[PDB]
């Protein structure tokens, strides 16, 4: 089975080809994890995926999405993501983060809180930054703060001091947030990005924010693990094919930079779209990113059944397959998928006093 | 749903009615739980089952099955449960634990390492105590030593003490391991209990052991929390109809001495059985241990399908339903039991974390 063969990239070598992609768990206060995140991860570790890429985690406060969000913005954060980096080591995965910046989106209630932008009269709120002073809109009407270039600077220092703390805490996969209508892919996406500088208006300038964060991050990243970035190569806003064109030109441009693969994914810049939810529907696109950026990649979005993850592989489309909330659903889906694919002593990929028993 | 209906017995509200069965771990090392053990309940509880009953946990050193067994034999282990205990409350679940010593199977590898008697050159077995010297035989030939009445004192004093400690680390449910083949099993079976004493020969004298350590550890057990047991009421050796027959007479007498509810199992004594092994075996067995002896049960050895387990609750066979291998398989069973048997806001059996997105 394509799904568990081994995958190296770097010094890094994941066991199979099942990632767990980064899922936010609203648990965190002030930015630190607890022993909500603790289990979480363990639990889903030894459930037998490769790959954990734990959730966006803010690399200053402002960039939260929620106050529930976790942070890496202070030595402290930092040091309480090492027992959770030690236990998916301890089960055999292979321990990654995503170091994230809100931008626009942020200040916002949990999702099963209301899911909107807090209220101005509520104390738990802050102030946006984004390229430009414009509300995503809908549930999320703030209007954020236009960022200066000192701000620029100061965001670009934040995401190297985020990544030098995940690489003292022992991360060994690294994946900079630049999807999701988050702050990166609102300075590449001309909805967000009306700036008049060197950071908007043309293709070079609307990428520049992101070439100069990767590049600031390359810096501080040992050259030995995987450096990663999730980024959104359409909108499903009509403007498709030009916007799927720019943004392999940026993923060709990534690798020039030394990213080593992309996630591939969507906008979600604004809320005036109609994206195709469907099984695998990510497939082609993410095979094209790959083929002409020439890039190794991840998807999701519709990949978590087995035979939709293992076709997707056999078809060259992803090399790694990046399954989410059937991970919620059952923290052992990897060991689940070998059963369906028929994998040889499929209950070892548990650890022994499982496996043993689930063999017969 | 019957096996999503709550439970109370004396004070404790359990919010469904599936119960994870004590099942051994095999990684704890002298006695002391760890990372292995946190983190296998805490991912079980925050699945949704109602009770979670901890493996067997040794009342003395000489009392486990294997060098991986968990005990509790003094403050410092009873303190390593606390934890364990605080994370299955936190997920809304109700901590139990099973405290046991494993007679004459004691002294055993790991099932993995071989699931044998340890041999006599290797350092790390042990002398096995049992009521008489008589080997289980099989893959477990090691004879045991008959106990002397200073023997039986103590072993009853440990089990106080363990219940003891069980209580202040905060257990809401206590189980006695009088099953399997194990010492309060081997006192009970003519098969491996020859003594001439009084703990020997008559059903009085073969109950004796079992009573009079129920007794003892009802002192010290809370009357406001379920005081329960595990006992195999027939062996599949020939002797079926007159072995149930008096292992519900001494249920009869568990009753008038204060048990609170019945895990109905199988004896294991001895090898040479035919234990007829299928889907919800011990349903009829279950249910005339029930009516006969007029005390709750559970059982388990093949309820772990959903329409299995609400079958036995519906035919008043059981009044929780055991789910051992399958929370192995998936943690999450019990959400898995909630979808397919159609229960609204299915995904709500799980924390918000997980239950808002697969709601979607
Ligand atoms: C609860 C939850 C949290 C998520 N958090 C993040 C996140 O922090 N960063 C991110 O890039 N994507 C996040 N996502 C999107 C997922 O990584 C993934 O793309 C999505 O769940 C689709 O994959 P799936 O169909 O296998 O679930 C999250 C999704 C969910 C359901
Ligand atoms: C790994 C494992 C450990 C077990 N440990 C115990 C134990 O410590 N005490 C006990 O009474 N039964 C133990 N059992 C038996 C289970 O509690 C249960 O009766 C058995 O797994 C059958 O239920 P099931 O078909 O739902 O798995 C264990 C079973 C397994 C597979
Ligand atoms: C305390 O155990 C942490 C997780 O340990 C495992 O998952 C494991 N075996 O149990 C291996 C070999 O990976
Ligand atoms: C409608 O938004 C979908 C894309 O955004 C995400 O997946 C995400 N973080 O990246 C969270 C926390 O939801
Ligand atoms: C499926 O694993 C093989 C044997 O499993 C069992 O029957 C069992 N518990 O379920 C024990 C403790 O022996
Ligand atoms: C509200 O979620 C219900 C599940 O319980 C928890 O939250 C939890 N552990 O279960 C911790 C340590 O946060
Ligand atoms: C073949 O024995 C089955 C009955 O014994 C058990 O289920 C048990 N403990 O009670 C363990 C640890 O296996
Ligand atoms: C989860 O079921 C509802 C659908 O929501 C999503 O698709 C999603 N992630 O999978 C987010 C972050 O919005």
């Amino acid at each position: 089975s394509a799904l568990f063969e081994p995958y190296t990239l770097k010094d890094v070598t994941l066991r199979n080809r099942i990632a767990i992609p980064p899922m936010c768990q609203f648990m965190a206060e002030d930015g630190l994890i607890n022993d909500w995140h603790q289990v979480h991860y363990a639990s889903m570790a030894r459930g037998g995926a490769g790959l954990l890429v734990v959730e966006a985690t803010a690399v200053a406060p402002e960039g939260r999405i929620t106050p529930g969000c976790a942070g890496i913005w202070s030595d402290a954060h930092a040091q309480a993501f090492v027992p959770v980096v030690q236990a998916i080591k301890a089960a055999g995965s292979v321990p990654g983060i995503q170091i994230a910046h809100a931008g626009r989106k942020a200040s916002a209630n949990r999702p099963w809180e209301g899911d909107d932008h807090i209220g101005a009269d509520d104390a738990r709120g802050w102030e946006t930054i984004a390229p430009s002073a414009i509300a995503f809109g809908a549930h999320l009407p703030n209007v954020p703060r236009a960022m200066t270039l000192d701000d620029i600077a100061r965001v670009k220092q934040d995401f190297v001091d985020a990544a030098r703390r995940a690489r003292d805490a022992g991360f060994e996969w690294i994946e900079l947030h630049f999807a999701h209508g988050y702050l990166g892919q609102s300075f590449f996406s001309e909805h967000s990005n009306k700036r008049t500088d060197a950071y908007g208006g043309s293709f070079d300038n609307r990428s520049r924010f992101l070439l100069e964060t990767l590049a600031a991050v390359r810096e501080v990243w040992p050259e030995n693990l995987p450096l990663t970035a999730r980024f959104g190569v359409l909108e499903y806003d009509g403007r498709d094919e030009q916007t799927l064109e720019e943004s392999i030109e940026l993923a060709r441009r990534f690798k020039a930079g030394g990213l080593d693969l992309l996630s591939v994914s969507v906008g979600f810049t604004i809320p005036e779209t109609n994206i195709p939810w469907g099984p695998a529907f990510m497939g082609p696109i993410a095979e094209r990113v790959r083929r002409e950026a020439k890039l190794p990649v991840t998807s999701a979005w519709g990949f978590g059944t087995p035979q939709l993850a293992e076709a997707a592989l056999q078809a060259n489309q992803l090399d790694l397959v990046s399954v989410g909330r059937a991970h919620l659903a059952d923290p052992h889906w990897a060991y689940f998928a070998a059963k369906e694919l028929g994998v040889e002593k499929a209950s070892w990929t548990l650890p022994a006093p499982y496996a043993h028993w689930l063999e017969r």
